[PDB]
């Protein structure tokens, strides 16, 4: 009942965000996305994250990497614009330009998927923090190794400028950890912890992955979102999902997360007005794009591994699911919103 | 009505170019094409020109490129001859060899596919105009970075001995850098910049790409192409595309263009007669072979847009583009032109 028809009109505002299939746009427009990783032997994650962007909608996806990684990646794909940069035998500086290049052609950066712990990585995706922050109208996904990064130091999240731009998306001991760096009380009622895990790292969203996934940045869900009783100040994503718990399934939320951040971001900037999609009026719809992206990106990552489990059942694995995030996109987003009069979505 | 018309009259110029699927033509002539780029990190681009080429029809496609993208490219696809002679740990003089090597094998050079801009990527690219300079019977096609070389070194297509043989594919901003190049004011008649910047050129054929596709070697298009006024000096391609503006539709034109440029090519050098189709009458035809191949291929790679956007919708990648080629080129030239009784095309 309630919990029917607010999930429907909070994913209805995430469809908002959506510009629309138009002959005015041009490349890029519906976003260039960005995937740092890819670190070492770790060649699945950064593809899944950022292939998954492309069939999610991304006119283009960019994976920063290592060279060893970069070389496999490339041959999966070569829709993937891979940018071997996170050369260790070149120099801190070097890095730092050639990061910059790159990043300031994205508009969102995925931070993390097989970045890896070692201090070469991690220093990447520190300098990649950095210029981000300064970088005002950068959107940021923080998924893996990159929340090691954050758990180690979490000051790299906070204080930055411009509107919040930021989503995490912790796994259960991911999420775990951070709360122990941020001395967050595990004794504490089971859904305030994400609200006080995003209220102390400066109102960032966070997906707290699981069963259910419990989506907060802190605040209370804005009138436009969520009597005499305060709003919620978390969303609980419980939709159906799929069954076969085989790696890579955060990958893909990270790269449909990364996709809607992007265009969300973009709508609120006014950059669809021309194609019939102008800013919304609600100021707090604007400062909640990332609640919104994140929560559309949970419901619509758990329907697409239903759908790869309705059609693999035990033999699923993450790669068959980016085949099916074209159809399963129509399925939430593009059918009714086209049907919603928002135009080709 | 008239559009319509002379549309269909100008692609059936085009159509004339193909030669027949004919038991006594042997292995490469239906064309050998080369695609010069693959720097770095730059691996789709060539990939897509190159082997939509194949799936266009031509018997031989060969990469030119540095050994690293080169290792990519060949894991593409079996079906493409990739030299990675471009090896900037190699002399230039073995290079200038290397190159002529291969392109003496050559009907038509794509230069730019995943050129990049570097110092010895843009001087190989310049060692490849100034042979295909002196190969009378080359064709080049110039797009991305190929661009930017021109732009830099407009000469390098001006004063060719031969027929005209030269395509240039800007998209917006690299055609708004060519006409500053050769100082063309950008306050003109629309349609009157592609014509200027052509003639500055020295009438090589342009494709200002764009929302429509506006071709132009800077002469009235002559009479048996396009009462008592004149002929207009450019074409213009409204034919519907598709919305997804991914990354790589410009790749599978720049493939598709050097195909129809090589049998335009063959065929006024009267390769096909033995076969059925002798070269054309009329002077114009041959005069305006790279017009046709232009106006052949915008048409074409729009439809294969179309097409490709109609089945994967919002999900559309330049990859799946390239598996469409074949099916589309047989919508557009194949059965008209069997139906037309110019033999199995
Ligand atoms: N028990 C469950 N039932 C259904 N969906 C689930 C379940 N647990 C998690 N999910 C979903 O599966 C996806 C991945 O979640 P989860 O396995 O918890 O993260 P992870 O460990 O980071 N995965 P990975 O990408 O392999 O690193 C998310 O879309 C979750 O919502
Ligand atoms: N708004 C549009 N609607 C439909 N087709 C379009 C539109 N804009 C461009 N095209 C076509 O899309 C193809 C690529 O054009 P365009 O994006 O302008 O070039 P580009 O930037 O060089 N692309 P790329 O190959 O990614 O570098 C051409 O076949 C164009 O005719
Ligand atoms: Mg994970
Ligand atoms: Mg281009």
């Amino acid at each position: 009942h309630m919990a029917s028809k607010q999930h429907a009109h909070i994913l209805s505002l995430a469809r908002s965000m959506i510009p629309p299939l138009h002959p005015k746009l041009h490349k890029g427009q519906a976003g260039r996305i960005g995937v740092l990783g890819g670190s070492g032997d770790y060649s699945g994650a950064p593809y899944f994250s950022s292939m998954g962007a492309m069939r999610f909608g991304a006119d283009l996806a960019h994976v920063i990497c290592e060279p060893s990684a970069g070389a496999v990646i490339k041959t999966y794909s070569p829709d993937l614009i891979v940018h071997t940069i996170l050369d260790p035998q070149k120099s801190r500086e070097d890095i730092r330009s050639a990061l910059k290049g790159v990043m300031s052609r994205l508009h969102v950066l995925i931070i993390g998927p097989g970045l890896g712990r070692d201090d070469h990585m991690q220093s990447c995706a520190k300098i990649a923090f950095e210029l981000a922050k300064d970088m005002e109208q950068m959107g940021v996904v923080v998924d893996a190794d990159g929340l090691w990064l954050v758990q180690n130091e979490p000051k790299v999240v906070m204080d930055w400028p411009g509107v919040p731009r930021i989503i995490l998306t912790p796994n259960v001991m991911e999420f775990k950890r951070l709360c122990d760096t941020m001395k967050i009380n595990a004794s504490g009622p089971h859904t305030s912890l994400c609200p006080q895990l995003a209220t102390a790292l400066g109102n960032a969203t966070i997906i707290q992955k699981g069963p259910s996934d419990i989506i907060s940045n802190g605040l209370k869900i804005p009138f436009a979102l969520l009597e005499s009783e305060e709003e919620q100040n978390y969303l609980e994503v419980k939709v159906e999902g799929g069954l076969k718990r085989v790696g890579g399934q955060g990958d893909i939320l990270s790269g449909s997360t990364g996709v809607l951040l992007a265009w969300g971001s973009e709508w609120v900037r006014g950059t669809y007005e021309h194609v019939g999609h102008p800013p919304p009026q609600d100021k707090a719809i604007k400062e909640n794009i990332p609640v919104l992206a994140a929560y559309g990106a949970s419901t619509f990552n758990r329907t697409v591994s239903k759908r790869g489990f309705q059609k693999k059942g035990r033999s699923m694995v993450t790669g068959d699911l980016v085949d099916m995030v074209g159809e399963v996109y129509e399925e939430v987003f593009g059918n009714p919103g086209e049907v919603e009069g928002r135009g080709k979505l």
